[PDB]
Formats: C-alpha cells, structure tokens, sequence
C-alpha cells in the first residue's frame, strides 16, 4: 500500500520535466530526481537507461534506488512524455483528484491540455526559434487566455489540475525569454510581447499565472536561477552552432 | 435519461468520427448520430452547432432529443476532439473497461494512442496529401507494427481499448486509398505501400487488422460502400479546386 519507488530523469530549460515536478508537488509524492545533459545522453542515458530516444522527463516506477551511470531494473516502469506522465500520476494518486471526478470537467481539462500542444506550442516555436512576427504570438496568447474560465479560477474550473501543469511551464519560459529578449526574435518583437502580456490585453491571464505560482507546487519547482542559465546556455549553443 | 443522453455529430470519410464510434460500441452505449457532409457541409452546422471550428466528431451530453438544423440546449455539454472524447467515453463507462485498470497499462495505452497521432498521422498526411516518397509511410508503418504485442492482442495488451479505436479507423482508410489509389499520391507511390501492406513484413499488422475487424464494434460501425462514396467525392472536389 506504500508508494512504490519514483525517479524523475530531467533538466531545467525545457517546460517538459516541469510540468511533471508540479504533478509530483501537488500529489505529495516522494521522488528522487536525476539532472541529464548532453554528456548524459552520450555517455550512459542512450546507452543504459532511455536508448530509443535519450530524452527527458522520464519516469521509474517501481525498483530499487537508482543512481546516474546505471540501469532501471527490468521489473520497473519506464513512462516517457509529458503528458502521458501526467496522466500516469492522476492515476496513480487518486486521492489528489490532480485530475477532477467528474467526466465533462475531465474532458474540459484535456481540452486544455490538445490546445496547449497543438496550438500554443507551435505558435512559440514559430516566434522564438523561426523569427515569426509578434501579431501571431499575441493572436495564440488571447486564444489560450480565452480558453481559461472567464468566471475565474484554474484551467478545468475552480479546482487546479494537470492542465494547468502541461501550460505553466511554457508561460514562465515565454515570459523569461521576452523580458531577457533571449531567442531568436524578429527585431524588435520580444519588446512589443513583453509589453502586452503585462498588459490590459492579458488580465485574466494574467491573475492565472499569478493564482499558479502562489502554490507551494511552484516554489517547490521553480528555481529562476538555474532555469535562466540552462536557458540561455542552450541558446548560445544554438546559436554558435550555425 | 435526458442527463445523459449522447447525440453525435459525424462522418463517414474522416477516421477521426470512426474512433467514436467503435468506443461507443465497445461499451454498447445508447446514441443517436447526425450526419454532416464532408463534400457539401451544410452551412448550419457552423452557424447553429459548432460555429468555432465546425468540426466532427462533435458529441453533445445530455439534454432533449437533438435534429439536424437545430442548435443544441445550452444546458447540454458540447466535446470536440476524437482522442478527448474516447476518453470521455472511458470515464462515463467504467464497466466496459474501454482503458485497463492498472496505471502502467494505462500509460501504454497512451503512449501508443500519442505515437498515432504525433508520427503515423502526420506521415499519412506526408504521403497522401502531399505526394511524399513510400518509404517514408513504409517507416511510420513498420514504426506502428514494431510497437504492437508480437505475440497477438491489441495495441495495449490482450484486451481490446481506445489505442485501438484511435488507429483502426486510420488503418482502414489508408488501405482503401492505396488499393483505390485515390489520393495525391506520387508517381508509383500508392502500388509500393499497397504491395507492402499485403506482403509478410506487415502479417503482425494484416493480423491486428483482422482481429479488429472480426469484432462486433466492426461491423456496427464501418460501412465501407458509404465511406468510399464521401472519401471519393470529398477527394474529387479537392481535387478540382487544385
Ligand atoms: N483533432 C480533431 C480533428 C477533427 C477533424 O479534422 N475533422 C475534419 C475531418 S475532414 C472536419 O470535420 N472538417 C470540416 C471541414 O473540412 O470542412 C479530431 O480528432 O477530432
């Protein structure tokens, strides 16, 4: 009946793992994580532990306890994806409710979650790694703040759940990348960005990133220190190589 | 009861309307469907019932008795997005166990379901709507057939689950378009992938095929005469309109 082990393999730039380590905060879960970089991925990660795709998060569930530079047991789980760890923990910790009983709310939420994916993500790729004009970014913004409850409160309604895990992340890093003007803007478009979302325009959501991250979830999570610099390291290394 | 009344909005052509479908056969659910044209969409859809995106499948929960070219109540719950809806399904039918029960079997499920959708389908697009080389189908099929039990089954284990309504209805109509090569295929593409489904590389696929289509849910829901008139006039007037 006591939870079975849990090892996170993940890193700080990318939304991906942490949108998983708000999941884990907000069930109370016991984990133990392990920071990969490239290194990793081509001395032992690859090779011992992810070797189909190398990447992070990635979840173990279940074995002994687990060290860099080792296997996972065969008997453990091994879940990849965001999203799928996502909905593995709501299963896992039914009594969190990190998703909420009731079926039209749980589908409110997983709508949520498609439009993050197939909407807000492309739209950030196009506008901080292809240059794309500031219009466009805007236009997804008020998509996404639409979305939201216009009565208030959190993704799927008043009670937070793994929706708004899948999109804090993304929001904390658009808002670092404009306010640092680190990525590779059209010129002038990250001013005109940043200046919008602290705008009129974004209140409501505005108060959602704010009502998000007064969570103990989000302190527990966030480190502004180490993601600025993994961010911008991985950056400059984009831009040098090219 | 009119809590729970399930009125859907469909096709034939489309796969996406096909997953519904089986999943609300699986759990022998009560429904009623409405029948959109996907060659001359009838203007009201968009004006009276889905008016953001006029999209199928479109399932509305509860309420009165809904026809066509009315709007649906208020009152009543409105859930686009095939894969949200088959768990939606899932949710409201416990009995019919449309995912498994264990959290690990679960995320297989979903992790086969999110690999349709983020590889095999974009290559289906690659090949039938853009005129892309077979071999790249080839691979997003050897992909799929690679992630299936080898033993037999379906996608997620011995049982029958919503991973296996959200690829059978692509399998299907793939099959169709190259055996009628009705598409934008390349020069010589179609007869490759044809040649290639029918040939032993694929048996693991041809016999997940096979022990799809000798379920129930099958034939209650795929009519093939009436998907290949739609599938072959909607590709007609595409067509014509270059
Ligand atoms: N992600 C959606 C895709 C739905 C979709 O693409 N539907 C098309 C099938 S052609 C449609 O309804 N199109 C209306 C139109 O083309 O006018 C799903 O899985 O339900």
């Amino acid at each position: 009946s006591a939870q079975k082990r849990i090892t996170l393999y993940m890193a700080s730039a990318s939304p991906f793992p942490h949108r998983v380590r708000l999941a884990l905060e907000e069930a109370h879960a016991t984990y133990e994580m392990i920071h990969i970089s490239l290194v990793d991925k081509q001395d032992w990660y690859q090779k011992k532990v992810y070797p189909d795709r190398a990447q992070v998060p990635y979840l173990i569930y279940g074995g002994p306890e687990l060290h860099p530079d080792e296997a996972p047991s065969p008997d453990a789980a091994k879940i990849p994806e965001s999203l799928v760890i996502l909905e593995f923990l709501a299963d896992l910790f039914p009594a969190a409710h990190l998703l909420p009983s009731d079926p039209v709310l749980r589908a409110r939420a997983r709508l949520f979650t498609t439009a993050v994916e197939t909407e807000l993500l492309p739209a950030q790729k196009a506008f901080f790694l292809m240059g794309g004009p500031p219009d466009a970014m805007l236009a997804a913004l008020d998509a996404l703040q639409a979305r939201l409850p216009p009565a208030g409160g959190f993704a799927a309604g008043p009670q937070w759940s793994i929706a708004d895990a899948a999109v804090m992340p993304i929001l904390l890093r658009l808002r670092m990348s404009v306010t640092l003007e680190v990525g590779f803007f059209a010129p002038g478009a990250a001013p005109v960005v940043r200046a919008a979302l602290e705008s009129p325009r974004f209140a409501r959501l505005q108060r959602y990133i704010a009502d998000n991250v007064a969570r103990p979830s989000m302190a527990a999570t966030w480190d502004e220190a180490a993601v600025k610099a993994e961010f911008v390291g991985r950056f400059e290394k984009l831009r040098s190589l090219k």
